[PDB]
């Protein structure tokens, strides 16, 4: 169902929470003043959701969330990320730097709070509502320090909600030590992850597993030996029930960003400028990439990386474009809009419609720049590689024309660092020098002369409109443009040659070009914001808060809903659950992302599935559901009507891609792996049964 | 249900069909002695199957049965492929040259017959049982010869069946004026002509519309001014009625062949000899055809039907693998074998083990013979396009010796004429030539010296194992290597160039070594056809026709199922009807194949359907059914369980692919189009109400 609802919310949805049915009670969920399911849901690295799942600290998330904790713990000899990694005890768990997880411990409504400090400021434009350094300031104020000091491990912060109308102040307790217990391979972890992404049907067994380390006391501490394992206050249960077509699905987690209050205006302004912009010269890049790609087995290797970040984003757009084209999401928009603008009229209150209309005004005001903008940026400053090519500093040009043989040597050394990071093992010049030419030969047709970076005016100016000419130029006489050029500059250096350099001319032109945008834009987001407090305050005193959720912004939410299967085009149905059976029907076993395990394929043919397997002998993998998720929400756990986990969110389909802005209750679906699935996996690939041991699972 | 029936066998099906939804009495569907529904059906211009629908003898078949005609006929002021075509009365039909229509006017069973003629012929391993020159004097004899002159307009054919264990005689009516009267445009006729090829989902409305005119009497008659339409016998009845799932289906036509008494070790051949490298030669020729129409748009244009033209039998032999692979077709006929070798122990008769012994110890011969023919026949002869190039004829090169300038012209002028042809405006040398070298590589590396034809051994011999710089040098010094290579030829002839030319030495080459491996097999299939006939009469004497259909020969077979959807793959179901929002689902006005037509569009945003809609008020398109189906059944009346037609078929679905070899009942589907469908563009695009007039249209 609709919604990614505060948790403060849960009170006035219980009852359509019980409708869809949802059997725990109220408190047992979430507990304002007490220990509740909430306390075993964590932030997972500043941005994945997970779940501690035993008594001594267990913690599940997705494998692309623990990714890259794989990954640096991997070498030749012992290659975690293809092969797994099951810690057979506790201490040869492995310590991450630079990991967290976080506990919201309370939650409190601080609006009118928040709402007689800003009425002490002068300026009624201030844009201080929303600044996180005064919101801070009033939180540390509210706790009030020395709050960390007084209570160890513990950190308070204030958010906005509803464009500045309702305040959150949370508690946050903050663990820095949580060690690497157990990951699947690769081809468990991300089957089919470019070919599948953003699909249903799935079979991607995309979990990872964590340990929460504390002190003795269970208080937050940074990594070292005498650290144990967590004593949680509440963990999740798992349960082996599984689900069925219309059972009650919920998810607790931290999604990111939506976008459900824009106005038809800003619906116009994302599709013909963002997405539009961003479709075209994506496109134009793929276009030279792929081709690239397919001449040369040596480029593909270095540029599928490359190529395939550029899809997951321009494919996203594609999709947005498309549920603006038929599902009507602006005519949606435009009827919020008049709907409201009518009953500010019945109430004689005029400013919801001067806040839509200040509103249009100013993404009318800004577009042409928008999109200058969005041209740079998308054509530029990420489709050409050169673009960021290395600047010299402040101080390094200071050491170049100093006396200093040795400051001049250190300058250097960190200028060849740099442009060996640059020209890498995946850099090719002659497939950079192609996309160049191309994304150039659209940044000029659409972006005239006098609104060029300074450095673009010598393509007409002196290439004579040749932009091959120009490219050429850049590479042929630049000390990036090769290996010797650079070592024949370094050297005799002199700061005369970069000042000349071409291609830093360019890189820094294109540079100054993006943030004079930036800057000039930065001043037309004051008043639609502004604007958006008015005109949400309007939609909640006219329907109410209960069919409206406030956006997300990285702050817990809970959404609810049921498994279900949906149809994606006519005389198509996709039902509410993948099998074990659809994994081996994938199966390539010379594509990279079809590779099925030795150990699964083999325990598939032997229907080893302890009682993981289905009331039929089927042995699940995946299902998916109404509820609503986004970005923030991988790894969020997935529970039942007993609140007993069921699952992971891992993704959602490509169909509910514009459900940041409007959701689609027959398309949009949550897309997650089956407990099940993910207990099989450890049984029997991983054998790692100490961690079936310490779970409490469940009928 | 599994079956290409003889009509000859409807009265052991009839109960069989009865029970799977059929009403009509037995001898309204098929009579030997005086007019059924048979009557109704036509082989429409050598390949199609096509029937009549009306009393002054309208007939429908597929668009893509029609295609070459349509096209025939469109010029740039009026182009009907384009724009459909309806003539608004029956003056304004237009001709067609080299077509027919050909009705089946009798079937009589000649097993005894032909088996008598055949105790005169004393060598008892003459393949005279199988001649087709031989046949035709057995059915002159029996119509007593001059038959054709006694009753114009007919002739006879007889045919073998069951690998020559039974034998039917024809009696076919042959018209051959016949005019084209409608056609929807091809945005309908071929509404997702590539992308949706072999495919379920199907949205694709394929028909069109012919008239059969005759003279006075009725009586086939070459085109005349004079000429009106046919009165025919029987024509199919339209129903309204529409279909639901279960819903009794079945079929009549041509299918043209099948494989259904394969042994096994005939599978394993056509698997790893056949199948496996056309896979391979034509992903290389693909591959580098493909490289080219992405680097040049003109290339694409260029080459795009020859490559989908490769594309077809390579997707076809791509699913022939799959379901060896998966679905146990090799195991399947290896049980078919086993049973009746047991069985024939059990009567102390060891014909069938030696047999099927005897098929086994011939593949086993001629699997080098065969691997080589396949390697030259996909390699060179298909894959390489100066393989092709021209060849001086017997005549031409005796022309070149003589002192007859006219003689010596005339010659030039032909050869200039093959020329043009083989280097067209789709043709380019540098594709060729790189193609060429991709494929010859991977023939140099198969097929080794001793086996190459002759003018390959160069490549070795001469350019040093360098098979780029053999391309280079037969298009360098090749008369036929570019077009003023050909003039400076065409001024001074000689034989002894041509004799030395290296591209006619190429071609001249490869095909005298295509020409002796293919002389070489010839006799290698004998032994197996003569097998076959013990084989085949084993199974039948063993297990009775009854589930024992005789393979396809392009004769009027009919075959029944019920309208039913299926799960292509874990968690995916396709139903049995689409809808016309399937269609407007996949408009996109860029890509060529899902242009919707403007007037098909506007029928549906009124929602005009008259009484052609399904009774929830929503628009068939298409339907599936459990009919077996193959090559020869496009255009084939579908009917219901009163033979009153309900859609025409036009294509069958990719996983249905090994259909012709193993039927795969879940899976296999034909393809209809909903003849509601038909009508509601007859009416709503056409226009043309005096088509639907004629008609007799139930409910």
């Amino acid at each position: 169902d609709e919604g990614m609802w505060l948790m403060q919310q849960l009170g006035r949805k219980y009852a359509q929470m019980k409708e869809r049915g949802l059997k725990m009670k109220e408190y047992d969920l979430y507990n304002p003043n007490g220990t509740s399911l909430k306390d075993a849901v964590v932030l997972f690295d500043g941005g994945c959701t997970g779940e501690v799942v035993s008594d001594r600290g267990l913690v599940l998330t997705n494998h692309h969330c623990g990714y890259d904790m794989i990954q640096a713990h991997s070498t030749l000899e012992h290659n975690y990320l293809e092969n797994g990694f099951w810690a057979m005890r506790e201490a040869d768990e492995l310590p991450n730097k630079d990991i967290s997880v976080v506990f919201i411990d309370k939650i409190e409504d601080v609006t009118d709070y928040v709402k007689k400090e800003l009425k002490a400021i002068k300026d009624p434009n201030s844009m201080d509502y929303l600044s996180p350094k005064y919101l801070q300031k009033l939180a540390d104020k509210k706790a009030g320090k020395n709050f960390s000091a007084k209570n160890p491990g513990l950190s308070v912060e204030i958010k906005a909600f509803y464009g500045g109308n309702l305040y959150l102040m949370f508690t946050k307790k903050t663990y820095t030590d949580v060690r690497l217990v157990g990951a699947p391979p690769s081809s468990i972890g991300k089957f089919g992850a470019d070919t599948d992404n953003w699909i249903w049907p799935r079979h991607t067994g995309d979990f990872s597993i964590f340990r929460i380390y504390a002190d003795k006391n269970g208080n937050p501490a940074p990594y070292s030996e005498d650290n144990v394992p967590l004593k949680p206050k509440r963990f999740f249960n798992i349960s082996l029930g599984g689900v069925q077509e219309n059972d009650y699905a919920m998810i607790m987690g931290f999604p990111g960003t939506t976008h459900r209050y824009f106005t038809a205006s800003e619906v116009d302004e994302w599709k013909s400028i963002d997405n539009d912009i961003r479709i075209r010269m994506r496109d134009i890049r793929q276009g030279v990439m792929l081709r690239e790609m397919l001449a040369d087995p040596q480029i593909k290797i270095m540029y599928s990386a490359k190529y395939a970040a550029s899809q997951n984003a321009y494919k996203r757009a594609i999709g947005a474009n498309w549920a603006i084209k038929t599902r009507g999401l602006r005519q949606n928009k435009q009827a919020m809009q008049d709907r409201l603008i009518a009953w500010g009229a019945k109430q004689g209150t005029p400013r919801y419609e001067e806040a839509v209309h200040e509103i249009d005004a100013t993404v009318a005001k800004r577009a042409d720049l928008r999109r200058r903008y969005w041209m740079i940026e998308e054509g530029i400053i990420r489709g050409i590689e050169f673009a960021r090519s290395p600047i010299p500093t402040e101080d390094e040009t200071k050491a170049l024309q100093g006396n200093d043989a040795s400051a001049r040597k250190e300058a250097i050394d960190k200028i060849r660092t740099r442009y060996s990071k640059f020209a890498n093992k995946d850099y090719s010049a002659e497939v950079d020098k192609k996309v160049a030419v191309a994304m150039l030969t659209e940044y000029l047709k659409e972006i005239p002369y006098e609104n060029l970076p300074l450095h673009l005016r010598l393509v007409k100016d002196r290439f004579a409109g040749d932009v091959q000419a120009y490219v050429d130029d850049i590479f042929a006489r630049s000390v990036f443009g090769s290996e010797a050029q650079f070592d024949a500059f370094a050297a005799v250096p002199s700061v005369e040659k970069l000042a000349e350099d071409p291609m830093v001319l360019f890189a820094s032109s294109v540079f100054d070009e993006y943030r004079k945008l930036y800057n000039e834009l930065r001043p037309y987001d004051d008043p639609i914001l502004r604007a958006q407090r008015t005109y949400i305050a309007g939609l909640l005193e006219m329907d109410g808060d209960q069919d409206q959720f406030p956006d997300a912004n990285l702050t817990l939410r809970f959404t609810y809903g049921q498994v279900k299967g949906y149809s994606p085009r006519d005389n198509v149905y996709y039902g509410h659950q993948t099998t074990l059976d659809g994994v081996m029907e994938k199966e390539d076993p010379d594509n990279w992302e079809f590779v099925v395990d030795p150990k699964l394929k083999a325990v598939y043919e032997r229907k080893d599935f302890g009682r993981y397997a289905d009331r039929s002998g089927r042995m699940p993998v995946a299902f998916c559901a109404t509820t609503h998720t986004t970005g923030g929400n991988s790894g969020s756990p997935v529970m039942n009507a007993n609140g007993e986990l069921i699952g992971l969110n891992f993704d959602r389909n490509w169909e509910g891609v514009g459900g940041d802005i409007q959701y689609l209750a027959d398309y949009q679906r949550s897309i997650i792996v089956d407990i099940r699935y993910v207990l099989l996996v450890i049984d029997k690939v991983g054998g790692c049964q100490r961690l079936l041991d310490e779970m409490n699972i469940v009928p």
